[PDB]
């Protein structure tokens, strides 16, 4: 019982992770195998940042101009090269603690892991979703630049997310472990800002799910709707439309509580329209959106 | 900026989690140098739990009745004991991956990191206050019991809680790692069930000064109050009593936002008679009471 936002255990991510110093900024790296990657405006100084020509910089810099620390082991830097918005540090030792690992780039309403990090030291870790503007809304303070985002399968980290900058509105903007950033976002100084968002209906249904299987019940309704009719409401209420396919991945967990998943869209509905009249939901007076189905099955 | 609950790196416990066996119950347990702790109730069968004599249970063990596997490493267990609700297995390998360690108590209002596992195997990791009245809002499923609360300051961690068992309204009770219980719970079958709980109210001004921090404003008001004026609103409304002590502890987040911890307490006052009039603060509908000073100063 109970139901929490919970993110994987992040000992085979804390080995990973190393300081990298270029000039007077510092931030944090990612060390698998003889690699480092991390953020390419690293290699920036204030003035760079307006109109930055990330080529015309890196050439200018060499392997001894990259100062990268694993705990109070320097590595030696060996090679560098630029891949899309992330720099590739080859260093003279290959990490020992390298998890088997895949990069893999997540979708709007998937959630991920964040091992908040500053100065190379594993600070605190916490569950986010990428929202449907491919902003997160994650919790980093000045230095957390190069902190990375991951799922684990079967001892397997999947690597899909590189802290990049924090946007205006205070939410998070990065990329994928490939350099290329979620959004249209840049690693330059301009206003660019989060575009608008969207509620992950599939997300808020599954959670309906993991409160009826935690015993809260007073939403539902003998009523069901049709796709069409819950979409209609989906749309005035700014969330995202339910397709057969997010029907179908919650077939699982419509089985587990004996729910049609049209009869819960109809409480949905109902919740929309109504609110909850004081009443709250696993704890919250808010429907709340990043929880997938997976992450529901993988608790409840 | 942002605001999430954010757990301790869990990679230090994880390195510690072991699976324990006797007759047909698994759980968890803590493997630190060589010992192994673990709830003591792994000695019992489904009979035994009504009215069971713990003594005279573990006089009939003895030690090749426990299975201590470390991942797929059998650890050979060469004596056992019992310490209130715990039991230790003496194994004949010291745990190599032993952090720094203590066992501290915490107090109800403290929060902690929750390593949930499942047959040795670490599963996730989520945040959780000792509730006023001893019992923690977890998640659980069956199989977790043996899972630690821990906090990590300077590379120790300080392990507060081990879980034991999950009360009828789905909260949970569990001991110290001296196997002392929080609260007025029993490792035995009884009807035993959480007492009445109040609002951590130092928690929820910590919480209010996170928000002014990371921007959210609208609850702030040039009114101010009396402690014991706000201490008879705190005790209509179910809320703990406020301190002088809690007023010298949330002095640094007072003087960082120039809001006097009276001033805020007024807000509050107002947001407990007259609600949020369909507004949010740091992303919640709700008061939150789950962030202790110390958090707010870690992450803000």
């Amino acid at each position: 019982s109970g139901f929490r936002k919970m993110a994987f255990p992040s000992g085979k991510v804390e080995g990973c992770m190393v300081q990298v110093t270029c000039g007077t900024t510092t931030l944090n790296g990612l060390w698998l195998d003889d690699v480092v990657y991390c953020p390419r405006h690293v290699i920036c100084t204030s003035e760079d940042m307006l109109n930055p020509n990330y080529e015309d910089l890196l050439i200018r810099k060499s392997n001894h101009n990259f100062l990268v620390q694993a705990g109070n082991v320097q590595l030696r830097v060996i090679g560098h090269s630029m891949q899309n918005c992330v720099l590739k540090l080859k260093v003279d030792t290959a990490n020992p603690k390298t998890p088997k690992y895949k990069f893999v780039r997540i979708q709007p309403g998937q959630t991920f892991s964040v091992l908040a990090c500053y100065n190379g030291s594993p600070s605190g870790v916490y569950q986010c979703a990428m929202r449907p503007n491919f902003t997160i809304k994650g919790s980093f303070l000045n230095g957390s630049c190069g902190s990375v985002g991951f799922n684990i399968d079967y001892d397997c980290v999947s690597f899909c997310y590189m802290h990049h900058m924090e946007l205006p509105t205070g939410v998070h903007a990065g990329t994928d472990l490939e350099g290329n950033f979620y959004g249209p976002f840049v690693d330059r100084q301009t206003a660019q800002a989060a575009g608008t968002d969207t509620t992950i209906t599939v997300n808020v249904l599954a959670w309906l799910y993991a409160a009826v299987i935690n015993g809260d019940r007073w939403f539902l309704n003998r009523f069901t709707t049709t796709l069409n009719d819950f979409n209609l409401v989906a749309m005035k209420y700014n969330y995202e439309p339910l397709t057969q396919d997010h029907v179908d991945i919650l077939g699982p967990l419509s089985a587990q509580t004996g729910i049609a998943v049209l009869d819960m869209c109809a409480s949905l509905k109902e919740l929309l329209q109504n609110g909850m009249n004081g009443r709250t939901i696993l704890g919250s007076a808010l429907l709340e959106d990043e929880f997938t189905p997976f992450d529901v099955v993988r608790q409840c």
